[PDB]
């Protein structure tokens, strides 16, 4: 089907996501509203339920509020049943309005709707070519005190009505009981509890299998994407086996939230987007966009350096979800902030690389500080605000112009307050000019673009004071003055004669899974897909058309491969690298090694004979292992995704800089479980 189709669950670069807090959008069914102390119909106590639901979203899709804006994907609050308690935290009452305090991952939150209401939402969104992304928060259940079992619902987890267990007297060890995190280390943030939430123990086989069973249930209901909460607070090896469960079953676009502060660049963050099998909410983008367009704490050279730096640091930058604010930030618009600042920041996000997300109420200029004040009920459904019109004119270009959905980003003109960049994909191009200075016009001289000659009209129709661009020979533009606050977008689309790959989804799966390769210029007739030098042709190519190919992963050994497409005429595409072929289905095994004493700067790692363990390469070994919370030094431990049902060979090693010290003796062997969990507990062999 085409790359822009609503049925494309794997890749979202052609979409614009509207992020809805279900409770704060529209109460379409008053009969499902919480009663008593859990409800506030005026929505002035922002920690109570206001009444918004799935019928309210169905209504705003039907009457054209969302589709008039050009939205093609909706991201809603976690749909699962939550605790019913009103918890009083030092005077103020709190409810699960936000969907994050789960008690049954197999049932719906009835304040939002019934399972029939969820089905009706999937089907009415799809009939209007809107994809549906759900939050999924598998790190915890709800507020709990094992010392006081009467507090809230004591973190109890149910499985479709059946109690699996609570936090007090957890003889099954369904939960973690190591105390609360001080966030000092990533290790500390993973196994210790955050706030008062009952942390799930993913090394318990029942919890592992249950969470994997529950995500497949929501995939069977037709969801198109998953946003997973608190990814830096769950074992990276368990999350990799969780992604393999999704990708080897029904692959959908998945991304997580790993929060970064202003001008924080974390290698672990980039490593997670590049290796987990999921992408990330692009905080690096969001924070620099706020410094330049909102806070004025950096200028356009900072913006340029972030766009240029992130194109390299993210192995698949077209999968990162961008935004200028969301549920974990103060709203972009401030009380004394010029609305043009919000309007330019939205135009910047909508024409940039990645998958744009707009937080509900941006188009109505909502302001508010941090939680809960950034989650007020949206005040109006006015269809005529400038911000609504800016999204309406620009959001369609992600479907119609492949330079915007997939293209590279090239700075063509810049100074402290102005940037003009070009997006380019084959011969499709979009050029965007932004002057953030609200009182000084900018004289543009010397602009050269990849546009053919013509008089290009601003796609924004001059509403943000843009102008026509006259382009002559060699892509040279005639000089112009960019108005104060001016933003203009100019574009040209045409056919690709040669194959170009813009995006691939999923990026990690076992042999036989169908992956989706999107781009332009593939042609009508089936050609060849290369995974490395292995060619797959004929019946293994499930679908071929000019913008999308669906092909089965060949039976190649586990490892990472370059993908390349050749059309029927033998013309080959660009390489899309970093694809990981798994050895098979995954299970997460806890590896524990005792008596492994180390020097300062020396850490313990694991490697072995399958690609998941780095294929005996010390530079690709698993670790550094942990050694503080679950087990303490000199015992080291780590949760590692490993192929299910087979005998692996492995050894531990110590690494300090360039020096590797391998365990002596024979190679260790272990037969892994077919999907469930397991622990290996061994002693260092000198
Ligand atoms: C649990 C929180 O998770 C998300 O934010 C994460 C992010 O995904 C991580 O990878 C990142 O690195 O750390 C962030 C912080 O954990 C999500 O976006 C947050 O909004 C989410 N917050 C929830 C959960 C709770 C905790 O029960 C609520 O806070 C309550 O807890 C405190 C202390 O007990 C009380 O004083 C408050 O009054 C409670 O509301 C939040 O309301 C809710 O937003
Ligand atoms: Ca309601
Ligand atoms: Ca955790």
């Amino acid at each position: 089907a085409p790359d822009t189709s609503v049925s494309n669950k794997q890749n979202f670069s052609t979409d614009v996501i509207y992020q809805i807090f279900t409770d704060r959008f529209s109460d379409g069914n008053p009969a499902n509203n919480p009663t008593g102390a859990a409800f506030d119909g005026s929505c002035t106590n922002l920690r109570l339920y206001c009444g918004g639901d799935w019928q309210g979203i169905i209504n705003k899709i039907n009457d054209g509020y969302l589709t008039g804006m050009g939205i093609t994907a909706i991201w809603i609050s976690q749909p699962v049943e939550n605790i019913y308690s009103v918890i009083n935290y030092s005077g103020v009452n709190n409810t699960a309005y936000h969907g994050y305090w789960a008690r049954d991952f197999k049932k719906t939150n009835p304040a939002y709707g019934t399972m029939q209401d969820f089905k009706n939402l999937i089907d009415t969104a799809h009939a209007h070519n809107i994809k549906v992304i759900i939050d999924f928060a598998p790190n915890h259940t709800s507020p709990a005190s094992s010392d006081d079992p009467s507090f809230a619902e004591n973190g109890r987890l149910y499985d479709n009505g059946n109690l699996l267990g609570g936090y007090t007297n957890d003889t099954q060890n369904l939960f973690h009981h190591y105390g609360g995190t001080d966030l000092s280390t990533i290790e500390n943030g993973i196994y210790k509890n955050l706030y008062d939430l009952a942390d799930l123990n993913h090394n318990n086989s029942s919890v592992d299998v249950y969470l994997k069973d529950a995500i497949k249930m929501w995939l069977d209901l037709g969801v198109d994407g998953i946003r997973v909460d608190a990814v830096k607070h769950m074992p990276f090896g368990w999350q990799k086996s969780f992604m393999a469960t999704i990708n080897n079953y029904k692959p959908v676009f998945t991304f997580g939230e790993w929060l970064l502060g202003v001008n924080e660049i974390s290698p672990e963050y980039h490593q997670f987007a590049n290796e987990s099998g999921m992408s990330l909410l692009d905080f690096r983008f969001a924070q620099k966009a706020r410094q330049v367009f909102r806070d004025n704490t950096d200028n356009m050279y900072g913006l340029k350096a972030m766009l240029e730096g992130s194109e390299v640091d993210y192995a698949q930058v077209n999968d990162q979800v961008t935004f200028i604010d969301n549920h974990d930030m103060e709203r972009f618009h401030t009380s004394n902030g010029d609305r043009r600042k919000l309007e330019q920041a939205l135009a910047f996000t909508l024409t940039s690389r990645g998958v744009p997300a707009i937080y509900y109420g941006s188009e109505q200029y909502m302001s508010g500080g941090n939680d809960p004040d950034n989650r007020a009920r949206l005040p109006s459904f006015s269809t005529t605000t400038t911000a609504y019109q800016v999204i309406q004119k620009l959001a369609p270009l992600r479907k119609s112009n492949p330079a915007i959905a997939y293209g590279s980003t090239h700075e063509r003109w810049i100074n402290n307050d102005v940037i003009i960049y070009e997006r380019k994909f084959g011969n499709n191009v979009a050029v965007v000019a932004i002057n953030r200075n609200m009182n000084t016009p900018a004289s543009i001289t010397g602009l050269v673009t990849s546009l053919p000659r013509g008089s290009y009209n601003d796609v924004l129709g001059g509403i943000l004071n843009g102008n026509t661009l006259t382009v002559g020979a060699g892509g040279a533009a005639s000089n112009f003055t960019l108005a104060p606050g001016g933003t203009a977008v100019w574009q040209y689309t045409t056919d690709a004669t040669t194959p170009i790959i813009g995006n691939v989804g999923p990026m990690m799966a076992k042999p036989g899974v169908t992956i989706t390769i999107d781009g332009r210029g593939f042609g009508s007739g089936k050609g060849t897909v290369y995974f490395g030098t292995t060619a797959v042709t004929g019946a293994d190519i499930v679908a071929w058309e000019d913008t999308q190919i669906q092909v089965k992963i060949p039976a190649v050994p586990g490892g990472i491969y370059d993908i390349r497409v050749a059309n029927a005429a033998g013309a080959a595409s660009n390489i899309y690298d970093n694809f990981e072929v798994l050895t098979g289905d995954q299970v997460t095994v806890r590896f524990v090694i005792n008596n492994a004493t180390t020097a300062l700067g020396q850490n313990v790692f694991l490697t072995g004979n399958v690609s998941e363990l780095g294929n005996w390469d010390p530079n690709n070994a698993i670790g550094p292992m942990y050694n503080q919370v679950v087990y303490q030094y000199p015992t080291w431990y780590y949760d590692v995704s490993v192929p299910a049902g087979q005998t692996i060979e492995f050894k531990f090693l110590k690494k300090q800089g360039s020096t590797v010290t391998w365990e002596g003796g024979a190679n260790r062997t272990f037969t892994t479980p077919t999907s469930g969990t397991a622990t290996v507990n061994v002693n260092w062999q000198p």
